[PDB]
DNA sequence: GTCAGCGCATGG
DNA sequence: CCATGAGCTGAC
């Protein structure tokens, strides 16, 4: 993550819904805001959260009375993506994991917060011929909010990963905010090769397969794009090998392949997958964030998360707009 | 609960 | 034509 000197959000309160690892909390606390409630149902996600932050999040959001929830200024939520992702079956609102949005709307109507900050995958914007995005937009307008949305690739904001998400920001209509803007891009100066651990710590992750086929030669100069060097098996998900001189592919949570969830990379003559700590780094997490003791769950957790840096830049801008109140 | 072979929509 | 994806499904 990056360091913020001008703490634009001091004094405001927020809630962490679908908490996961607490990615929304790190970003917002770095700007001076305060957390007053959290909710996450996964047994193991709850353990890591407690380890790092010191409190257990409440359970199942679908059976919590919206009036119990504390008064807050910003609502944060990165709702489930399985029913909308391009890697799934695309069942949308007919999937029991696709209706979560409406519990958000339910909470919103009661607490009427100042800002609503949501985020999902790129295909969310195109699903069902744009109908799904329309439904979210109209419900927000009807509740008296303005809707601002955009798709941002992580490689444009300092982190070496091709990870495209859609961000949705909503301000209550009586605040009359007319100057919010999505952050401007810059040049990338860090590559996969700058975050790797020493060879002695990652020896156990090596894989020597006899069906390895090199289709491209290693490159000699860095570039901001995924460079594919080879394949194993039929070249499906988890069977593709890339260069450490380019950028990483999107990390996932339920993926397969011999190089499951992270993909394979050509490191010093060898082919291996990433270590959990190296995953933390490509997601923007600091080396002081304690990871889960079980390697298996650690990978799933990081693949469901958000990239800190992008959230930080957007949070600064939300505060700047709120603080501009001239005579 | 963990592991790995897979098969298709989307966007050029 | 060619490359990708906060996935699915069945095995133990
Ligand atoms: N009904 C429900 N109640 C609470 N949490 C739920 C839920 N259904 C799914 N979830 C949780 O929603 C999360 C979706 S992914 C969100 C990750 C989070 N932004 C982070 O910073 O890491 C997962 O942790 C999932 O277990």
């Amino acid at each position: 993550m990056i360091e913020i000197k001008d703490k634009q959000l001091t004094g405001l309160r927020f809630i962490d819904l679908f908490a996961g690892l607490g990615g929304f909390r790190l970003a917002l606390e770095s700007c001076g805001a305060e957390c007053v409630y959290s909710n996450e149902w996964d047994k193991y996600a709850q353990e890591v959260y407690e380890m790092n932050f010191g409190e257990k999040p409440e359970g199942d959001i679908t059976q919590v009375n919206e009036k119990t929830i504390p008064d807050h200024d910003i609502l944060c939520a990165g709702f489930p993506c399985q029913a909308f992702s391009i890697s799934g079956k695309q069942k949308g609102f007919e999937d029991s994991r696709g209706t979560l949005f409406f519990d958000i709307a339910r909470i919103v109507r009661e607490k009427k917060p100042k800002v609503v900050f949501m985020e999902n995958v790129k295909n969310f914007a195109s699903h069902d011929n744009g109908n799904t995005l329309e439904v979210v937009k109209n419900t927000m307008n009807e509740l008296d909010y303005s809707f601002h949305a955009k798709v941002l690739n992580a490689l444009d904001y300092g982190i070496p990963q091709k990870r495209e998400r859609i961000y949705m920001i909503c301000f209550r209509n009586d605040l009359n905010i007319q100057n919010f803007q999505f952050p401007k891009p810059f040049e990338l100066n860090t590559f996969v090769k700058d975050l790797l651990l020493p060879d002695s710590e990652v020896e156990h992750l090596v894989i020597d397969r006899k069906d390895l086929v090199m289709t491209n030669q290693e490159i000699e100069q860095t570039t901001p794009k995924t460079v594919r060097l080879g394949i194993v098996g039929k070249g499906g998900q988890g069977e593709r090998i890339y260069s450490t001189r380019g950028i990483a592919i999107t990390l996932s949570a339920y993926g397969g392949g011999i190089f499951a969830k992270t993909g394979g990379y050509l490191v010093n003559g060898k082919t291996r997958k990433l270590h959990p700590r190296e995953c933390a780094r490509v997601m923007g997490y600091p080396d002081s964030y304690k990871v889960h003791p079980s390697t298996s769950q650690a990978y799933k957790q990081f693949g469901n998360s958000v990239v800190i840096n992008v959230l930080q830049y957007i949070a600064y801008n939300i505060g700047s707009s709120l603080n501009f109140k001239p005579y």
